[PDB]
């Protein structure tokens, strides 16, 4: 038997989403979703309503006839406290965090905005965190720090005991010829023994202590990361898709590091993903 | 029903495989298995003869008390037509290489050297290659053709069809921001429509059919490929490595593009995923 983040049992919640352009269903049929089992309430920021939706005792419709103004009135929601999750809906990400990064609009902090997700994985025997697989294009030592200090955060935000962090890379062996991992050193004595972080370290290593034992590494903090920490964005989210689309994850995923958790799904995910992005925004919210 | 790159049909052969440092079980393990099955012969270039295996009739020992003269030996074999394929031993790939390399010793020719694995993944349909996962770090344009170029041979060599390529990156927009999207595009225009290479791809337009349509992608080779070329060795080894521990996948790996087939395998691989590149290798093998 394994350990599961996302159970059979529905987490219900009072939480009020605000939805940056509600429109189209891939980004509705969340939402009905989310309804069906009470997750929460929303706030949606829309061209053209759907009443049969709307009719919902815990929906709310904002006529908004701009992607601006979309993102615009979803990300004042939040700054005055009436929604607690951002979710992006039908509109470009660079517009949403256009609006969500003007620090007069009070979401930004001092922390590097970063996308995280968390994996159920039928092979893996508890749930596994992966950052950053979205957002971070191509984080260095300072960015990597920040990535795995939102991890940490989001780790205790949700219940993840002391979580192990893996430095991710192709080797372990330190080289100028693979920056990936003088990076992950550096990122690895930024902590010292803080908190249980190690790499680099390839994908073998992190996660499966046979592998690792193969190697010659000894421990018993190898072959059980909790928190993957991706050495570029185009690994985390390579990573990200084989877990979805060979591996049978289901996986929620957020961005971290602002005042409120922030929903940002694609058009491929599924609704049960997305689903779960909500519930781990949800489990995010600290009141 | 799937295709399976790697069947329960055992591939014979009489190929002669010169493995350079002979030595300890973990290089030692895989060649019972192949004499197990007959699926060739070997040359061994070792410090201390396992005179249980070389009894073997299609095993010949040859004393190397250096792992500098082991790779020596096993390079010039090949040079003198003597073996079909490469096998680092228990030495450094960096030792190895050094001697491959060397242009005298007339194993390296025009192409780039490159690692390349067949995957045969049980909820994907066909065989899947993945490049370059283990050798080159951080290919540019150049190299990302001389790869892919390496690819075909391969796809080639073994006889997958007319492959569909996809240049792997995390978004298919490509962007300033993100290097390895303006590198996809140039290795794609470079072929042009002389093969079906396309990209950059997010992994789940790559394999999926159904993650294309979600995103807009309309044609019939996406969710098709048959071989990912990837941005960096970080994507690639993650995804590699994913492959193995989470999708259960079979696997057999090969560094191409010099005069014979090198098998380079790492310090974990299951002896059934060594002897799948041992396979792989003898089907890489053209006279
Ligand atoms: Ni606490
Ligand atoms: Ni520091
Ligand atoms: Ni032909
Ligand atoms: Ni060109």
């Amino acid at each position: 038997t394994k350990s599961r983040f996302f159970s059979d049992v529905a987490e219900t919640s009072s939480f009020v989403f605000a939805v940056a352009g509600a429109d189209d269903e891939v980004v509705l049929e969340t939402i009905r979703l989310a309804l069906k089992q009470k997750l929460g309430k929303f706030l949606l920021f829309g061209k053209k309503e759907d009443k049969t939706l709307t009719a919902n005792e815990s929906v709310t419709w904002i006529q908004t006839d701009t992607a601006e103004a979309a993102a615009q009135g979803a990300i004042l929601a939040v700054k005055n406290k009436e929604a607690d999750i951002l979710v992006k809906g039908f509109i470009p990400t660079a517009t949403l965090m256009h609006h969500v990064l003007k620090k007069e609009n009070g979401l930004r902090t001092d922390q590097l905005l970063s996308q995280i997700a968390i994996f159920d994985i039928p092979t893996y025997h508890k749930p596994l965190l992966i950052t950053d697989c979205a957002m971070n294009v191509a984080p260095k030592t300072k960015e990597k720090i920040a990535i795995t200090e939102n991890a940490l955060a989001v780790a205790h935000q949700i219940g993840i005991t002391n979580p192990k962090i893996a430095l991710l890379s192709a080797v372990e062996e330190v080289t100028a010829k693979m920056p990936s991992t003088l990076e992950a050193q550096e990122v690895v004595q930024h902590f010292g023994n803080q908190i249980s972080v190690s790499g680099p370290l390839a994908l073998d290593v992190a996660i499966s202590k046979e592998a690792a034992l193969h190697k010659g590494i000894t421990d018993s903090s190898a072959g059980e990361a909790d928190i993957l920490i991706a050495p570029n964005i185009e690994t985390g989210n390579a990573l990200y898709k084989s877990l979805v689309y060979f591996a049978g994850a289901k996986v929620g995923s957020a961005v971290v590091g602002a005042k409120v958790p922030i929903v940002i799904s694609s058009r491929n995910d599924s609704p049960e993903n997305k689903l779960a992005s909500f519930i781990l925004t949800v489990r995010l919210v600290e009141k």
